[PDB]
């Protein structure tokens, strides 16, 4: 906007609250609320979701570019009848062996870009393999700027819980040659 999108992870403190409340959010909304119940057997069994620690390793600083066109695309789902997102923003960043460019949706009504997309350890299956979400804040960026991609906030859908979600199956495009260990690690035996 006027300032170049960089205080994103406001202050360590801020970020790493971000992180302890974005989790007891997903702790506590399968848990409580009804809109994405945890099946009785496992939500019985609840002690609390996944915790890894704080990865500044995983957080990559990348080169935001919006969709100058931004248009609806069909991603695969689990659920049923395919879910359309509308191309957000494009980030250019460098991870592993390789430099990759991953594509942001928009969630209507969401401040936060819902990427979708695999790598290695998902491949291994032991983060979730259909796919991950990364809650993206644009900061009001433009083609040229930056945005922090902390892979610790990649997540997993709420299908890996025992629900039967919408996963957004990513295009391959969006698959990165590295594995990324920090994030909510899942099972091909769960999910």
């Amino acid at each position: 906007m006027s300032p170049i999108p960089l205080p994103v992870t406001d202050t360590d403190d801020a970020w790493r609250a971000r992180i302890a409340a974005h989790r007891a959010d997903k702790d506590e909304f399968l848990a409580t609320h009804d809109q994405s119940p945890i099946p009785p057997a496992d939500r019985g069994a609840f002690d609390g979701l996944r915790y890894f620690d704080i990865d500044a390793s995983f957080r990559v600083a990348a080169r935001y570019q919006p969709a100058r066109d931004p248009e609806a695309v069909e991603l695969e789902t689990t659920r049923g009848p395919p879910a359309e997102y509308t191309r957000a923003a494009v980030l250019g960043f460098d991870l592993g062996d390789s430099h990759h460019t991953l594509t942001a949706f928009r969630v209507e009504g969401e401040s936060s870009l819902f990427v979708p997309f695999t790598d290695e350890t998902t491949d291994d299956g032991r983060t979730y393999e259909h796919g991950r979400y990364l809650d993206v804040d644009p900061a009001g960026a433009d083609g040229g700027d930056e945005v922090a991609l902390d892979f610790n906030l990649a997540y997993n859908p709420f299908c890996a819980y025992g629900g039967s979600f919408s996963c957004a199956l990513p295009p391959a495009d969006n698959h990165v040659p590295a594995a990324i260990t920090a994030g909510e690690r899942v099972d091909a035996d769960l999910e």
